[PDB]
């Protein structure tokens, strides 16, 4: 069973207690940034707001999935209302469409929409060129392994980089 | 490999040329309505518009999927901007969120929002109850089998009713 | 005095207490759906929310018109933001415009927008053709008597059918 | 046959060729303001833009009704997206809801939304006090005759001031 | 230090307690109309709602700026979602953009968009003709002094009038 | 004469011909990103589309300003339609509000909404604390000099950092 949840869960990891991410930012669940501010207290304050209860830095399985969903919806929404993204998104198959959401989920709609070239190659279904072009990005550099898997997906149209 | 496409492919079928649906309405692709008007001519016009070329009632696989993606985006956009529907949707797991999308794709966001008790039940994770409450709708009557599979999906949160 | 209220009042009926509609769905006022769920308790819940008091399934005249207005506003709003509908709507006379609102009130914007052909005929003012075309739909089948009247209004642009 | 059209037609009048209104502003059809600028050539430019053809300052009946409708839609749109107006609008009867529209048609949503007290009284069906309170506005002063009729409509709930 | 606040502060004045404006309308802060209704009690209502506390018709500086900012946001939003205005607004320099905002803050987006010619002349940077043309309006007539300064901002592109 | 324009012009620079920005991304005007794609041809493509003419990688003063205006409006739009940001934005004075827009123009609304603590401190007018707090972010790190001036503005409520 593979989807955007199972995909991202292993790209962003799933944690049930507040942790500092690659950039020391307070995070929880599946790559959910709580706050940029270096205050554990502010993180719990934000998390309490997000979950709607006194969590004291610890949430449940179902709660992190709920947070993940809110994030994903924001990403899908980002795609559906960016004129550079939607048309590309609409031309992809289910499996590849998830690799686009994964990108947007990671770096925001504006970030992903900047890949002017890769985006056209993808729309024209020229995967191999799209793979090497994306491999030439700051994205690929700051997070090589994840980018590999996403790019592999784009190139194969299968879940092989995750199975 | 399961997802909303493979799911809806077997609930709406996949057709490469215009046919009349269960209600004599000109359709193509994956349950894509072209027009309520009883004129094969107006249907090709709509289809010509949608695909962006002279199709003469015949389309390709990619074109059908592209058309499907546009319909799904409309269904997800229906769920996200529906106060009644988003909270429920966000509380569901991957597989079970597919079931909800399926329901909207079939009957529109308003229709689905109409299931007051069933929605709350799902949001509280009382699957069994939701199943029996959903099996009591005009929806279940008019399309018993489809609802069975979708309800089986809500109840087990798995792709069993399709795989 | 004829208008969309009096028009829809007699196409959808006006009932001061909850009732199961043509499809076993709990309803009140002027064809106002409360809930698809088979539980009169849920119906009274939604109704309490909407009306803003403890109704126990019974509302007043004014309360039903308030519930009617909210529904209509949603039909008009659905037309005014439907790229296919608004141009047609804007090309109709006061009376015939209501007949369009009527249809949307009955099946929604995406429903009415489906009648591609008839729509263009109406905006072109070829009434009689629009009549026969609409008379060939699942809409005309499921609810013959009403469609007849609505279509009649499109054809004559008057309140004769009512 | 009475409605918002026939009502505004006799308060705003119906003209087939550009005319200066009460304030020396270029107008046409049913109170359709074309421009504030004192340029007949500027007026004819907007009209050519609005009608979609070379009108040379002259339109048809249907072209004025189409223009009228778009102005009505703008007013109804104004009401339904005004937190202060929609709840009062929803509380009126078909006939009185027309009166409200007439006001918004004449002075916009912000103008009408200003009559704080008269609006409450209307939402509380205290018609006769709303009449006197509206009879005390700059609106009633600048345009006495029209206000009377509209205010009469608000007070009786009938088309008497126009029948 | 010049900007839209310092500008509008001196065109609409800043008051910390309800006052009747030029047309006898209850107002506060920076030209913030409270109610057209002739009731001091109705105005204290709106204000209390606007600020979120029992003000009894008296607010603070910060409460008048907060109320000013929301007024300015509504103006900028009106401009950014009006097809006639945004292209003109996006063609102006920082200073001349304040002047447009001002106008919309005073008379709303509809009123400002009614200046067909003066709007095109602005987009075309033909300032002087925009000046003489805006001076012929009811706007200028009803509020001469404020109009002078604003138009002057359109003609020089500097804060000289302020 | 100071304002968001004169402020951002000296932070983002003003160039009339496409250049690679700090990260090797094709840019023009005032920090306007054309494309993440490593293609000068792609950059000229986007540029042609935005400006709407045959630019060959060169624009006028006015075209830059127009471009800048659009970017600023997007940033302000972002703030205004963000529940975390608008209420803080509405609490600031004209001078400090420009600093917020500056941050949003640089890193987008989401990134700026991330500073949970700093934001609230600005809403409570504890400028000095917001200053130190903000100087502890990745933002201050990657772009020290710019952050200095923007944070100075937040602290003094004056244009001193730019005069
Ligand atoms: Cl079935
Ligand atoms: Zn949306
Ligand atoms: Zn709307
Ligand atoms: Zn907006």
């Amino acid at each position: 069973p593979m989807n955007i949840f199972e995909m991202l869960r292993i790209d962003e990891g799933l944690r049930l207690k507040i942790y500092k991410d690659t950039e020391g930012y307070y995070t929880i669940g599946i790559g959910h940034l709580l706050t940029k501010s270096p205050s554990l207290n502010a993180a719990k304050s934000e998390l309490d707001k997000a979950i709607g209860r006194n969590t004291n830095g610890v949430i449940t399985k179902d709660e992190a999935e709920k947070l993940f969903n809110q994030d994903v919806d924001a990403a899908v929404h980002g795609i559906l209302h960016n004129a550079k993204l939607k048309p590309v998104y609409d031309s992809l198959d289910a499996v590849r469409r998830a690799a686009l959401i994964n990108m947007v989920f990671q770096m925001g709609e504006t970030g992903v929409a900047g890949f002017t070239n890769s985006l056209r190659m993808l729309q024209q279904k020229r995967w191999d060129e799209a793979a090497v072009n994306l491999a030439k990005s700051r994205w690929y550099n700051q997070t090589p392994n994840r980018a590999k898997r996403v790019i592999t997906t784009f190139r194969t149209g299968t879940w092989d980089a995750y199975k």
